[PDB]
């Protein structure tokens, strides 16, 4: 209705970063992932794999103590801030991060919001997902704040009922990105990426293989890692959404769309990303 | 003897569901898996992988507390109801599920039967396997009850000795599906799928690679997931049994039948299912 | 020197079992693996994978309590006898097994020998490896006892120094198989399989990729599983040793011999075994 | 500037060891890896996989008690010295090792230095990495001491600021290898391998896929294993650095350089090493 353009293959190709010969892990920064709780542990593994696959230099995972041992055998490249998401409720971060994500696998509690308020005093891009998404406003700060709601979460944030939202997705996503002054990645078929300066794009990739638990956790991690290796955080968000969907499309070439498990998106991304270089 | 027809490739092709572009995890429902105990933990991983591979939207695994950490690194897409199978002994479920399975890796105790009685007050299809199979009767309810005995379990349920059962498998499975008013998936070479309205089919797929611990746990999960994405639960049961056997047949093309491990059925299913689309 | 014959491809082909359409896990029996301790846990995973890959019907792993959780995510098809190897020191087994192995990852203690004495009152083939190998004698019983020493272990059992043993491997292995009335699988390049009735064979397969920790643990499991699916336990031992070596030979076609990890033998066996059918 | 030569493919080919038919795990020695702590557990898995992939006979991992269970399911071929890195602070090793590595995933503490001092009284090559790297001197001993700093660690060791170091890498690495009488593997693009007898080489392999957490942990393990199977420890160091980089180059043929995870280097090495035989 607003003729929102698609972020196309050519846009992805033009904006994906190089990984120069003369670079080291510091060049690509340290990200912080605040995710995973005792009854929702998996989201931390899913977002952690997503992030480390996506071009960062180092990853610190601030997860609940009992979730740590579940990540290590799969992702021994991550290090930990023990009970990090809980500790972030109590004080500003003393360490500097290139980008921060909070929420996958976290409960929708006031303590999580206290951690959000603390993380937002850092000077870096911050992603809020899942349990960190609430009806609230956001402080003026330098770095972008990126919200990644599915339509149910968007209802929670805005009071716009899902059946109404789905009739005018880009109109609502844009209106709320403007009002909140946050980026909004409104998930679904033709995911909307709405920027608070009024730029808006639709994502052309993806399919129903993604319509299963965990896929958004992987996405959150992909955005996190891409924020570390892209100079322009807009490109990081857009490329992450695009490549996430493209991994599902590769899967369905030889596998049924009913059978994908989220973590496999991370396994597919290395070859998919290569195709866009 | 009763000329029971085979559920054929063409039946599978005609009844497997689509996964539409305009769908999300809610479209494919949330299943509940009540499985896995401290000395039989593996069944929960096997049924959990089977279920998430088979087209559901979300999976909640109600397993013993100490089994949880053993599933997460392999299946980070599942969430948990801590000690769920034990808690189900005490009260009706307050959450709504698209389908429920109970029994793989559970002991054959009265407490498991109490959980069965509670789960049966939900309005959804329910699968009973392994430890949940007992000599008993079933309350009138809307959703189908699907029993998945091997011949030893069928003896436990009915008093029909295995050596007699094996002479007239479909006759006994049909008689007991009618008497109990449950679906009976009577396992073995030429698995019988007997419906309580008198429909009955034989499964043409599978081989001796399946004659090893855990394969039925994987099957239970496959039925669970297929109940979530098929409109007709009869088709879900039939397709699950068929595709389970077909995965073993793919394995034996290049691998010895002596060497299959149950979890690999789940790894094979993505490509096998694609062939039937 | 004694012109001991090789167990050849044609011998393997002639003696490997079928896995009939009309069979179930009971047909292929339940094995018991008594293995793995707190500072040597890995041997239980290695022997467990080896066994379940090798044609048994069910596997019960009697391992230390804290080792259980380390096996489950890799081998969810196994079930457990909690602290089984320790409990076997106290009483005869009340359950019937098709075959038993004891020792991989167990300490060389008197308590392990007490478990050995108890396991030997069962009527089935029994394999002793690693910590279960000691200087001792064996009671008259129906089922074969199969010892799987490397030359260091053979010295421990016999007092024959390794440098002397290696000069006349088959002569010593035969002499001691006769004296003890046990099968002796004397490991190394050209493994000797000596039977207490005086039959003796050399194994023609294998290479230096096997000269690394854990490979014998995998072998012990392979023998265990093959004892369950072969009618003649001599063939089970011989085929296991042969196929174990053949998996290393397949590895070295495209991978360096320096780089094999024991568990990968188990991953290779499905395709290798197929070649001999 | 000093015209330091590259260690080339032809050098690697000429110096990689054989793995003879008549060999066993003792031929290739037992290594000790002192690595992994509660908030940095992954380094032990990464270095452990690296080491066992690289031609040793046995590996003992002296890691913190709670890290053990995280390694076993991935690397069941390793055995353990429980809390080994901590115990090494208290006394000389009573066991003989072919080579020792200390530091990956260890904190930069005085207790780690006490363990270093004890390990150095053994008569074998010793690698110091990560937490074991400090500003210090080294006792006269037979076996080489091999330091594996990245430029940040080199600053910690020497006071040479990174921006100055990077202008004259080989000059500084050589000067400090001479002064300390240690081997220095100065990491980065064109890694410098400086020997204390004044030999020095540059590594021609590798790319930005390596510029991510954990890759140096894998390298430390590769050096450790190669020290066990090479007669000349200089060749072991040089070959390890070379093959490590070559694995990254193989990865980038079909996968994006942004997406490599360190543990995958270990998965690639078997085929890469084969190419140089
Ligand atoms: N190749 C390199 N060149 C320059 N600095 C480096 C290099 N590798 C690591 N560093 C520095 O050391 C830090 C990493 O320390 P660590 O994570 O403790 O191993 C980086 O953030 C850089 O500041
Ligand atoms: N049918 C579909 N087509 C394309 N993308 C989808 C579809 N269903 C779900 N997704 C994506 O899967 C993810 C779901 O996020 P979440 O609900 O947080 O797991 C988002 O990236 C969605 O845009
Ligand atoms: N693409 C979508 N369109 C409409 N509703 C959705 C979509 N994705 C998620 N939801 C809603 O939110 C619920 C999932 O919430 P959660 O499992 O907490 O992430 C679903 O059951 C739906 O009711
Ligand atoms: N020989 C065989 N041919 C076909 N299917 C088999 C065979 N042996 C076992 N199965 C199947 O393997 C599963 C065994 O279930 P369970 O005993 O619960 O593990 C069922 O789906 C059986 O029908
Ligand atoms: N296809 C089958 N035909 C006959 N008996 C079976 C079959 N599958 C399982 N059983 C019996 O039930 C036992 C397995 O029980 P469980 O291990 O408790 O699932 C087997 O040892 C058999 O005695
Ligand atoms: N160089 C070699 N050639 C053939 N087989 C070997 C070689 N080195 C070791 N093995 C085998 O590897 C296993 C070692 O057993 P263990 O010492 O118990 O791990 C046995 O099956 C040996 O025969
Ligand atoms: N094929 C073989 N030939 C000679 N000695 C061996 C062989 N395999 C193992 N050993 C000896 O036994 C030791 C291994 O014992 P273990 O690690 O306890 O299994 C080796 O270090 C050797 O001294
Ligand atoms: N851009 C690059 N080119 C080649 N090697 C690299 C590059 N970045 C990092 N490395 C290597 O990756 C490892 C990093 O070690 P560490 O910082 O200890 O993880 C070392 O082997 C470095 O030489
Ligand atoms: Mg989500
Ligand atoms: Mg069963
Ligand atoms: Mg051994
Ligand atoms: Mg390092």
């Amino acid at each position: 209705a607003m003729n929102v353009p698609f972020w196309t293959e050519e846009h992805v190709r033009a904006t994906l970063p190089e990984r120069d010969a003369e670079s080291h892990k510091g060049t690509y920064g340290t990200a912080l992932l605040l995710a995973g709780s005792d009854d929702m542990p998996g989201a931390a593994l899913l977002a952690g794999l997503g992030a480390m696959r996506s071009g960062l230099g180092k990853l610190v995972i601030g997860t609940s103590e009992n979730v740590i041992p579940l990540i290590v055998p799969v992702l021994p490249e991550a290090t930990y801030w023990r009970d990090g998401w809980k500790k972030a409720a109590d004080a500003q971060l003393e360490e500097t991060y290139r980008a921060i994500a909070i929420g996958p696998g976290l409960p929708q509690t006031e303590s999580v919001q206290q951690a959000v308020d603390h993380v937002l005093t850092a000077d870096c891009p911050v992603i809020l997902d899942a349990g960190a998404l609430a009806k609230r406003t956001y402080p003026k700060r330098e770095g972008p704040v990126i919200l990644t709601p599915h339509p149910g979460e968007f209802f929670r944030m805005t009071g716009v009922p899902v059946n109404e939202l789905q009739k005018k997705r880009a109109e609502y996503a844009k209106e709320w990105a403007a009002q909140l002054q946050t980026v909004i990645v409104l998930k679904g078929n033709q995911t909307v990426i709405a920027f608070p300066d009024g730029d808006c794009w639709l994502n052309p990739t993806g399919n129903g293989a993604l319509a299963k638990g965990g896929t958004g956790d992987t996405l959150t991690g992909m955005i996190l890692g891409m924020l570390c290796c892209h100079e322009d955080p807009k490109h990081a968000v857009l490329n992450a959404v695009y490549l996430h969907g493209a991994c599902a499309e590769l899967w369905t070439d030889e596998h049924s769309a009913h059978t994908l498990l989220a973590h496999e998106l991370s396994d597919i991304l290395p070859r998919v990303w290569k195709r866009f270089e």
